[PDB]
């Protein structure tokens, strides 16, 4: 289990490529748009070793500790041990990190237990999950195409090479071509480049899965405009830590060594492998433990401004507030019935239930929005009411205590809160986050499409059938 | 436990005091309006005697069988006995009854377990529970006052006793005069005069519970218009056997013996009757697992007729299909964590999780009118294209059988599916429904006040305070 | 001008070729399913010559008098003069009946005024217009090829004469074979075959446009399931006078005079027919009157619900009746837009705007939903609370003026007005009202990705291009 | 007229009593925060002088030239004049500024016109008119007292001066302290402290109507965190050029000379004032002409990205779309009809229909949140794939190029409509938007439950009494 110092030298020593606007990152560690995201992460392993959470967030095995979302778990117990670590780190941040590092352990730990999917290519499987889990590092993904024709597929845009294909194959590995639309998170030390996990791979040429060290040459993290707003907490409560960042990913002839390579040029294994290895299922557990801890943040913030401006008192403002008590106790029932529901897989690995999460990872996309407008209709102008910590501290301090005073709440305290709501909604940050839930899993409108068919619809039909009997029965 | 005919000789022996258009029914059980119901609840209490169900719909105590809707859980082993039983019978009728007898034995039971919270009044509670257990009787209840000025409370309508007041005691029990706005499945053997789930009793006079046989002597149960669209089972499949009707029920001077009285004058135990027994999480337990038999229904026929019309091949049909699922799959998710997280209440009664039960009967009414849409949606003129069965025994039948087939269906099964389709959404009977949906448990608006005020939500308050602790630092 | 009685006398003299429950309807001036809605278009025609309304309802020329539906107008001011009429008549049954004539007036009197795009048929286009409009005929309609596999195009149905097309063509005319899926009010003397408002004709054996009498050999109207509750106006206000009735076409090589044929095999001409003649824009002139007087319905009983049971002092209930307030002025400003940007097509005929009309025409599918939704929130119980006149002229009547008054209603209007507001919502025929008016101009899908395509989205596209020069001149 | 450098010189002479994070803003002209919108607004001026729009921004009198928002209506065409002067604004800026001067004008004109209104103080008004005209400056405003505690009224507040209240009365004016909650757009000359136009005055003390110089001394204008992105057009098309700014407006004892003061100490005059001088009327007309530019600016970028990614060819995307173009069309016709149906009010002044304009004001700030939500689902995460013009500029820029390509689009062209795009959704100034559309006018709770009270609902009552005759004549 890393530490949070160990992290950080490990950024500063061998960054990932990192580019913004134009220029290299030479050290993210100091950089003012990465180091506030850095030292989030560093907490998070920190905390592995708080003795509060030792026993929450790791493991012993053969006289070393691991991070729980390396854990294969064997009995359902288990997996409420994974979930309960999910759940830990995600509250650190208010659920506001989507791309922490235990979500892709999730993936990489399912492609391992599950490993004789990949065929020959096991044994790589087997030894990356390891050296992941003893190193206890960091890792950022892409798993889409570049946005270019949407109306073609993978072989059908502007050039062969748009999508990461493969160039050639050598003794030492693979020299791919291309790029990756999206990644998040790109403070780390690995990238995983796997299949998406719902839309077809196309073609041999792009049905890849690897993984790479963050500094490979040849590989680039092109950065998007920042969201990082300042680094007053007063003033930018989580823009000011949580900016994870999102970027395009370019390969230029990368080589990709033969150890490192999971699935190549099989298009079968690509459109499988996350349901068949049961990485889809652990994945979307991360998530649904995720998802609740984000929508508790987004209660108690709605609690607070309702009751700091006296808008508590209105039955449609409780009412509001009573809403997203409903969409958290759903989050929580799918978050239990995919634990308790839980069976072994095709390889043995014991995985969450898939109808479960299958429902949490496609009815928050349509409950967040809902959420954050919540907000924004209890806290109205108070949302864009926002002096800062500068104007408490200056001349019209005393003028502000009083006219931005709540109920029965001091104004420093108020605006402290009104500045936290519009982060979590209103900020670039704020908005980012809507974009991201809505998208994050896949497009709605494929994820929807891949529900239907893969559902087994067979019993409700049957029934049907049998209770139509009785109408079919007046012909006779 | 009850059989069908033992029901049907008790109803045509001493029938409910029903009115329809102005007349008693003399026999509900040969009724036009009332056969259809009767023989539905018949077949219920029949199914307790199948072999195949008998282990799951009774249970045997003392050389004694009995519904299992009566059995005081002391596992969560039993809780799930008590879903498995609730969800059978739902199926039977794709879950369009509403208000089959074990949602109340489900309120008889747990006020029972937790007898001591009526004082005096105890021991007519379990002797009450015991009755309707060993005679396996049906009931209905009525929980509301008429809506006549909902601008005023109950002791502000325009005469004191439009609601059930009391008159006046006396040596054999209480006078009790005024009506209850509805009764649905009046086809009982007795009536249950209840305090509200969620409305406060505003008045002693009002504060009431008791229970009495549905011949009693001035008790009267007036129907409303009737649904059953005809006996034909192609035509009508569900409204000629489900019509449970709802009726105003009148109260001119009854007397209700002192051993039938369970709350008296006392409005602090009407307000907190359901919560404090368990009674709410018990009923709610019942109606999580009757709406998932009922979404299961529509999951069937929305699927059967995407794919008897070809509008399957179609993304947005797929997409519609896969929406049912994701509720299907929350009201699953509820239904687990209800039973999964119990615990025992006050009285040492084990009872289901409220916020689980909460979220789902909070959420189903929202959810339950888009579901029904999305049929629409999907069936489109189909739903209104419905011949009768004795338009395919006329001369015009051939035509038919060329002109409604569908892709790879026959016409015959096309029409019954869609006459069932329609029944389920458009009929008098269907669209009922609908309406039952949305306010069965209390209207929305006051079910969400009633959440907000009983939640605690100071877990998720202080989680954000401790995250603002930061901001107010930089004050420091 | 036609008279009721006169309507009445051809409908018993020649009648339609209806079928209902597997027997032909020799009568339908006197069944029990059809003599409602005659009486009611029978009350229609006689409005035409009341004093009030005969400047209104008709125009003089020649020395005759002829429906105003049948008026070319030259001048937005003979626009007003169709809109006025359309409002009139809608209003007399609360906007409820979908297929008064004068919708379809309007299509033939566009056909007529533009009758050029026929070629060598346009005389039996002018001839036909005129017919319609001396003899003051009343016409039904069906556009649609029979539901059996949406996957495919018409012609690869399960039969090739599964839609309606040409069998073969002689002297007399052309015999055609097949049915259309749905026409509403067959209570007509002729019916209107013509082509789809959005749908593709696929084959030229299907592009066609014909009209023909009611009664003739061959032709067949299969009624679907009646709607009519009964005939008391006070248990049934709706239902028992505006039951319009929908039927499946049948066409048994049915024989089609030349003069009655208007479009033959041409595709092109059936794809661009109500568009380039102005139909389109009349026939939804006519619709955006009649949704008018339907929501000014659905808020003077919204209105009246709410004051009649005192929940017109709670916030939330005057809320929604303020939505269906803004309903209804979008709706007005549909019309008056439509109305007063009109301007003459290619064949000098003055049409409505289509912008203005496509918006009403495809904004109201998804208002109305939500109108009759707010009903039902508002009713609540007392939506199916519904005792029969009966109940009040019977022994329990006493009791019922008691409990169903209203805050300062009585009950017997309290009970006529619940009665209405349930007709127009949940009985049979008002659930039918909320699938027709999401489906009568056409599928929602379809008719919004029609709007995109034809939609000129230019003056925008070039506007953000301008503004987007100073972007791109950063790199100049 | 002015012109934009009379306007920039008179911000930089007298610059309003801004304070930005502590500090006073000695010159907004040159600020980075302000800067931007200072030359935006000039540029809105010196749109007035270019002979391509003079004679549609400007009307000529008496020898000067005016702008066209003054221009008291005589005639229905007088009317359409302003709304086309409305529209060219704000086209300007695509519909983003929402607090142009115009808006404040038509507030001003207004009451002007119906002066008699304000009893003694209608000369007043009348000169400040004339001021205002003359000079043609700049105004912003402040309607609503401080978010402090809503569930008490303006006189139940922790102070009875947080709310800006009269402190005495002198020979030269009144004294006033406390504060408004938000003026946007404060880089004006005249800030106007006028009554709400939905909520009541609560106290005498509060019922006031005046106007003073943004530089008066005791008057702060507190400015919340600044959104403006950058300066770069590229990378911050709209912020960097349209960011209004939101601010406290703080009254330290401050002198409001008598010839400023409009109303004083009547709650009568403040609650009816805008309704009864036709400024709600004509505010709300410049209103409905800047929604409908925004409309048309969200429909040109969402087709612009559809095709640009090729994704308008699928079905969904092509309805989404429509979708905006159906919402364009309704406000179109709200702004017909508001200007068609114009009436002369008791002071002679022709005002637009408020109905067609409460519906659109009530409408709109529903509309607009769904429209967003269309660009994000649209988009997708080519809304957050955002490199800089820096990035284009740099070592990258040629892989840039390749993956960042649209369909048919180059990348530089692709980058810079999905960085509009994401400003007008997304940053935090887009974000912002979103609020500030839900919120601008007032809180829909409160206009909605406004617009039922004000509403004549008798009509439609009426004509459902009269069809309910009928039914109540089967007691007869
Ligand atoms: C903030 C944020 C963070 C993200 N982080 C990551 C990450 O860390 N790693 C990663 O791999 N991905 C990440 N993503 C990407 C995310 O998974 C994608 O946005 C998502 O899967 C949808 O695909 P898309 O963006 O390519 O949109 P597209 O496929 O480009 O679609 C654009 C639009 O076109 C439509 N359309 C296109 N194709 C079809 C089709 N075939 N059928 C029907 N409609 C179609 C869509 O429905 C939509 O309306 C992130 C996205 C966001 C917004
Ligand atoms: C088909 C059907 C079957 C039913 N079966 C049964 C049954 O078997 N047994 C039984 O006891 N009940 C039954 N009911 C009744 C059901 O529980 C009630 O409809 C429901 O609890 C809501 O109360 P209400 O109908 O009295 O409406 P109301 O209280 O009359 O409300 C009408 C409207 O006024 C509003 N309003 C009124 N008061 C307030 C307030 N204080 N605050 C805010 N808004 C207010 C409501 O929000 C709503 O918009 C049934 C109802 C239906 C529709
Ligand atoms: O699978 C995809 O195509 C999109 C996706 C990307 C990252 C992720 O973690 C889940 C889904
Ligand atoms: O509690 C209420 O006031 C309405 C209600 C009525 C019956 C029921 O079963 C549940 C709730
Ligand atoms: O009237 C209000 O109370 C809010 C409001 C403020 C400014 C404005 O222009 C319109 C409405």
């Amino acid at each position: 289990a890393r530490t949070g110092a160990e992290y950080i030298e490990a950024l500063k020593t061998r960054p990932p490529n990192l580019w913004y606007k134009g220029e290299k990152v030479e050290d993210p560690t100091t950089h003012p748009v990465f180091r506030g995201i850095v030292r989030t992460m560093a907490a998070l392993y920190d905390l592995q070793h708080d003795p509060r959470y030792r026993e929450v967030l790791t493991y012993e095995e053969e006289g070393k500790r691991h991070g729980m979302s390396f854990l294969i778990p064997k009995t359902k117990e288990d997996l409420k041990r994974r979930g309960q670590a999910y759940k830990l780190w995600a509250d650190q941040n208010l659920g506001m990190m989507g791309r922490s590092p235990d979500y892709l352990n999730a993936v990489v730990m399912a492609y391992a237990a599950s490993a004789d999917y990949f065929g020959e290519f096991a044994e790589n499987v087997r030894n990356y999950y390891r050296y992941l889990r003893d190193q206890d590092l960091a890792t950022t993904h892409a798993l889409t195409n570049p946005q270019v024709n949407r109306a073609r597929p993978p072989s059908g845009q502007p050039d062969p090479y748009i999508p990461v294909g493969v160039v050639k194959q050598t003794e030492k590995g693979i020299v791919v071509r291309g790029a990756r639309m999206t990644a998040t998170f790109p403070l780390a030390d690995e990238v995983l480049i796997f299949p998406s996990t719902l839309l077809q791979a196309g073609s041999e040429k792009y049905a890849l899965a690897f993984a790479l060290p963050t500094s490979t040459p040849g590989l680039h993290f092109v950065c998007r405009e920042a969201l990082v707003g300042g680094d007053s907490p007063f003033d930018h409560p989580l823009s000011s830590r949580v900016e994870e960042m999102d970027c395009l990913v370019i390969f230029d002839d990368v080589l990709v060594p033969w150890e490192r390579v999971f699935i190549l040029g099989n298009v079968e294994l690509c459109n499988n492998a996350y349901a068949a290895t049961g990485a889809l299922n652990h994945m979307a557990h991360q998530v649904v433990a995720l998802k609740t801890a984000k929508t508790e943040a987004f209660l108690g913030v709605a609690a607070l401004m309702a009751e700091g401006i006296g808008a508590d008192v209105y039955g449609h403002v409780q009412e509001k507030i009573a809403e997203i008590i409903v969409y958290l106790e759903a989050m929580r029932a799918f978050w239990t019935r995919a634990e308790e529901e839980a069976k072994e897989n095709a390889y043995g690995l014991l995985v969450p239930d898939r109808g479960a999460l299958d429902g949490a990872r496609n009815l928050y996309p349509r409950l967040y929005p809902r959420i954050r407008e919540i907000l924004e209709q209890i806290g109205a102008s108070g949302l864009i009411t926002l002096p800062s910590e500068k104007d408490f501290k200056g001349p019209l301090g005393p003028f502000l205590e009083k006219f931005l005073q709540g109920a029965a709440l001091e104004a420093k305290e108020r605006v402290a809160l009104f500045r936290l709501a519009w982060d979590m909604t209103l900020s670039g940050f704020g908005a980012r986050q809507e974009l991201y839930e809505r998208f994050f899993f896949g497009d709605p409108v494929r994820m929807y499409q891949t529900l239907y068919n893969v559902y087994n619809k067979e019993p409700y039909k049957e029934r049907i059938r049998a209770f139509l009997k009785e109408s079919l029965k007046v012909f006779e």
